């Protein structure tokens, strides 16, 4: 894949942007200005082979960056990007990942390390389908990982109950993996938000298959639990793009 | 009023965000690099008194940050900022003046020159209802301007049709003043969406009132003109929001 161009200008622009005009309503700024950020992140992967990282090499990052989040707002979402961030609405109605600080200055972007100077590489980053999954998984996996430390309340988990190949749920997945092993007896609920895509066969459900298993997990770890499908909210979002599908006959 | 903090920075951090990675398959890039635009800007106000601003003010500035338009995409809109905002979708369904560069970099900021050094004032400036209404509409009537004449094809104007208080149109706000009037010979079409916010009493309908005298005025310009009262999926984005109104029942 392709790098972003002028990576530190980008983040460094991000950051001082999100720190003066954005969520000023919604999270706290962060005590740590934008360059001592900047340095926490170039060291975690900075001077070192692409594939050369595990989860504990943005530790001191993401340390730095945390913020408390907003009780019974935090969603994660698996296969459904645009629809829950449509949906959380800028966090109006939800804090997305990409709604953190540390979200909204890496989201869309591409990085890699090398060992030579300058310590990044400004031309190609791996296929990563390359570097071990520990390696791949290095900066989401401990961004999701923090993240989920701080949730407080009520979690919310929006999937894609409509891929024949991927399951709602899966232990791999980053939630699988990095979010719900991680969240705290600050959360108390986790609710599941299936989207059953319009016009599409309807694939997972709730209280079967890979969802039940969710929740047993969750149940296991004392956290309430609800599951729906294409709440009413949910689905007018998808109807405004495809007034004329047959969910949105109005009477 | 409290101005913006920070604002060169702000500034200069917005407009790295944009050409980096913003409207990047919408909108084309600006020429001028964003140091060279903030010297514009700060032109433009710096050691004048706030009220002796005039539509001439930021005219090089917009010069300078003006971007060509996608055709048929344009739109205007007036008293409905949110909805606007949403149904245009970040620029996905159509453009509005905050997608484009001097709007994204501008809008929601505070700012204010005065004839002491620094030349402005980044602590406190003064409320402008008592500034003369050339110069309260200084920055934003030339954007305007800019905007409109920047307009090819079809355009549309979406308005509120349900405030007893303030027409839909008039020939004195930002539309009446600096949008129809430098609509130019590009322009084919003017299609107003009527807004009508659910659970409210209707007040404007097409072919009536304002509408009315606005169709005629658009017309003796000779565009083609139409008007549509909430189209479906403008009336799903409405109900998003509001999911149990009457008008959102379902088959």
């Amino acid at each position: 894949i392709v790098p972003t161009r002028e990576l530190e200008n980008v983040f460094l622009g991000r950051c001082k942007d999100y720190e003066i005009t954005r969520y000023l309503d919604i999270l706290p700024r962060v005590r740590s200005d934008c360059s001592a950020l900047w340095k926490d992140f170039f060291k975690a992967f900075s001077f070192k082979n692409p594939c050369d990282l595990d989860l504990g090499s943005y530790k001191d990052f993401f340390t730095s960056a945390q913020q408390q989040l907003p009780k019974n707002k935090v969603m994660f979402w698996s296969g459904v990007y645009d629809e829950a961030h449509d949906y959380a609405n800028t966090g109006r109605k939800y804090i997305t990942l990409e709604d953190t600080l540390p979200g909204y200055m890496l989201n869309s972007l591409v990085w890699c390390g090398q060992r030579a100077n300058p310590g990044f590489n400004e031309k190609v980053c791996p296929d990563f389908k390359t570097c071990p999954v520990q390696a791949r998984e290095s900066f989401w996996g401990m961004a999701s990982s923090s993240y989920a430390h701080s949730a407080e309340g009520e979690v919310t988990y929006m999937v894609d109950g409509s891929n024949p190949k991927v399951p709602a749920y899966r232990p791999d997945s980053f939630f699988g993996k990095y979010a719900l092993p991680n969240l705290t007896n600050k959360v108390t609920r986790v609710k599941v938000i299936v989207l059953h895509r319009l016009g599409e066969k309807i694939i997972e459900k709730c209280g079967a298959g890979s969802l039940l298993d969710l929740e047993k997990l969750v149940k296991a770890k004392h956290f309430a639990f609800d599951c729906v499908e294409n709440p009413r909210a949910v689905l007018f979002l998808l109807c405004s793009d495809n007034p004329n599908a047959r969910e949105c006959r109005l009477a």
